[PDB]
């Protein structure tokens, strides 16, 4: 029965069983770690303490209708709420995003999104007690492209408080490198 | 682009993606729609408010790790609070279940918890609100090889669909009664 | 430093200082411990774990516009979500609150209410964990009336799980014996 | 009957009603407004769109455990996500709360966190559409023997109101630095 903890995006098109009975899923819109989100982290403590699943994986996708709807930003009513933690992950990396020409800003913060929600799941005090207590937990994020129908493995892998601090610097600056 | 929201279980082994990018998808453990819960009432606000969505369909499914979970009632942590909503719903119907052997309650407490989901989301400020306005939107309570409920259209439909769904399950086959 | 933590209501006029630096406060519309409810549950994790409060006390009011609302059923838009835990309240209750004359339902759910959330709270992990491991603990649900000035301990205390199930049955009990 | 919605926290020694019936109150561990808890956007929205209350006032208070908490970063348990939303408030200002001494740090979070949740509770979408629709609507941000910030009227005022705070917050006076 189940090894893989997999959180992807309610509006992606691609299942997780496809892009991978391995697998115990959550989905919820921008494959968001909310640090006060009950639904998620009531999933990742369970599949952590009591399922004792020893991976993790964030997915992000290309062309994201949450990411998207988070930029655009409408008056869309209840969602927006949901959407301004995402508002707030542009503004952390508003510099870095104003570089870029705009018709590529999403899929830079649809990135970065994913390297945000592993940083916070790696922050949550049931990852943090299970790395503490010993028990082996690894973290991933990665983001699919429908547009190619293939992967990239976000710079985010994380094994305990340390390699998620380091690994979570080395993407964003990994990121950071623009293709001119 | 999508035409159904499906909130599924995160512990079911088949991918609702059974029965592709017409589906906008969540799961959660025992596929709840608690009346308080931002993450899937955001969804559903999604769902019906911006992407027009016109049915939702709650799929439940047999052997599910969380609905037992719920009944062995073991100290498992923060998880048991998330599963309280499932033991509310059993206490509801404890004369019911209690008339059931031990080894069939699982499966009945799982089609109950469908038709109780799809009673709070049809419930919900979202959706009441849609059907207030005239937008066309149904709701539907399945349980997952076949797929084994509920159908609601208007408040006074989902009211109708569920008792009727909680009558039809209080009447108990010979192989199940104890 | 501080003893108890009360849970009390929004709406309530009596602030909870008055109608007692004891106290730790939590409060929110019809004073509920709702099973997944992140911001009361941290309140009482951080009470019950860390600040070793021995006792947590929800005060409920008549003359409660949370539950006059949730009973009158208007759009009022998202708060009708917060507010349907109180109307399956209701419902679990429905022949009890139909016997009454109309101008008394709500004096009584109040009542009722005050003890249903004692007994979601003597549910949560948090405060069946504390019970287990041997920790004083005690909840108390009260009733306030401003008709008065005056108190009702209502029925419901509270000292281990076997204590919350009898006092919770004997409360409601007590609350269906119908003054003519 | 109620003209004010105050938010302040669970651990303050003074009731808001420091500072009667003019009062509906909302309590929790330092006074947050998190963009996606179903308890204080309901009691937001409850008063805005229902209550018709024309003043929102998030009260902190100096030595505040939960602060104090949220920087100890102790392994607290189920409080301590609660808590990382002022972790990241902490984070986002670091470059300035290193400039300061470390028993000066608690009491300029405090007043930062302020700020911040001000900023929240003018981005959630039920005072954006109240301001939006015309509302006469007042946000404030207060620290609390006496009252020590934050004052939005519309989306403008809260962008220029919440940039200044914290411009003003750092800047440092003589006693206050490393
Ligand atoms: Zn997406
Ligand atoms: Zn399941
Ligand atoms: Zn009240
Ligand atoms: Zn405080």
């Amino acid at each position: 029965t189940p090894h893989y903890l997999v959180i992807a995006c309610s509006d992606s098109r691609v299942s997780p069983e496809k892009l991978t009975g391995e697998l115990f899923v959550h989905r919820n819109v921008a494959n968001q770690v909310i640090h006060t989100d009950f639904n998620c982290l009531s999933v990742v403590q369970y599949a952590v303490d009591v399922l004792k699943i020893e991976h993790i994986i964030i997915c992000g996708h290309t062309n994201c209708g949450g990411i998207h709807a988070a930029m655009a930003d409408k008056d869309l009513g209840l969602i927006n709420n949901w959407l301004l933690h995402i508002r707030d992950i542009w503004f952390k990396h508003g510099h870095l995003l104003g570089k870029l020409s705009p018709e590529k800003r999403a899929d830079m913060l649809t990135k970065i999104n994913v390297a945000e929600q592993v940083y916070n799941l790696g922050r949550t005090s049931i990852v943090k007690s299970a790395w503490e207590r010993g028990q082996k937990l690894s973290l991933h994020g990665w983001v699919y492209d429908v547009n190619d129908g293939f992967l990239v493995d976000q710079g985010v892998m994380a094994t305990s408080r340390e390699t998620l601090e380091i690994s979570y610097r080395n993407a964003i600056a990994r990121l950071s490198i623009l293709d001119e």
